C-alpha cells in the first residue's frame, strides 16, 4: 500500500519522496508556510512552531532573537551581520568613527568612550576611554540557536 502525504492527503507513488514530522510527503507538498519553499529541496530540515512549518530562514526570521542598533536605535533582524561593541550592538554602516565618520572593520584599532567610537588615529585625548580595542568579525544578531523546534527531513526512494 501507498503512503499518504500529510500536505494533501493523496497517495504517494512518486520514485521519490520525503519523511518528516513522522509523515510522509510528496516533495512538492512540503512547503513553508511562509515563503512556499520546498522544504526537502532548499535544505535539510524543517523547523514546527505556532502551527507553522517553516524553513530555517523563516524560523530565524519569525522567531530568532532581533536585537536593536545602538547608534541609530532601529531594530536588527535575527538575520543580519552586526558588529558588536562593550556588549551593544551595531548595523555595519553605523559601526562608525565619531570624529572622522570611518567605517570601522575587522582588524581595526578603536576606541570607546560612552557609547562614543574613535579610530585609531582619532584618538580622543582631551576626553581621555585610552584603551585600544580590536574590531572583531561581524555576527549574526540572532546568534545560537537551540534545535528544539528543528524536525530533519529525510528524502527516501519508493
Ligand atoms: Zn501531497
Ligand atoms: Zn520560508
Ligand atoms: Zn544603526
Ligand atoms: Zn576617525
Amino acid at each position: 500500500s501507498w503512503k499518504r502525504c500529510a500536505g494533501c492527503g493523496g497517495k504517494i507513488a512518486d520514485r521519490f519522496l520525503l519523511y518528516a514530522m513522522d509523515s510522509y510527503w510528496h516533495s512538492r507538498c512540503l512547503k513553508c508556510s511562509s515563503c512556499q519553499a520546498q522544504l526537502g529541496d532548499i535544505g535539510t530540515s524543517s523547523y514546527t512552531k505556532s502551527g507553522m512549518i517553516l524553513c530555517r530562514n523563516d524560523y530565524i526570521r519569525l522567531f530568532g532573537n532581533s536585537g536593536a542598533c545602538s547608534a541609530c536605535g532601529q531594530s536588527i533582524p535575527a538575520s543580519e551581520l552586526v558588529m558588536r561593541a562593550q556588549g551593544n550592538v551595531y548595523h555595519l554602516k553605523c559601526f562608525t568613527c565619531s570624529t572622522c565618520r570611518n567605517r570601522l572593520v575587522p582588524g581595526d584599532r578603536f576606541h570607546y568612550i560612552n557609547g562614543s567610537l574613535f579610530c585609531e588615529h582619532d584618538r580622543p585625548t582631551a576626553l581621555i576611554g585610552g584603551d585600544v580595542m580590536v574590531v572583531g568579525e561581524p555576527t549574526l544578531m540572532g546568534g545560537e540557536f537551540g534545535d528544539e523546534d528543528e524536525r530533519l527531513i529525510t528524502r527516501l526512494e519508493n
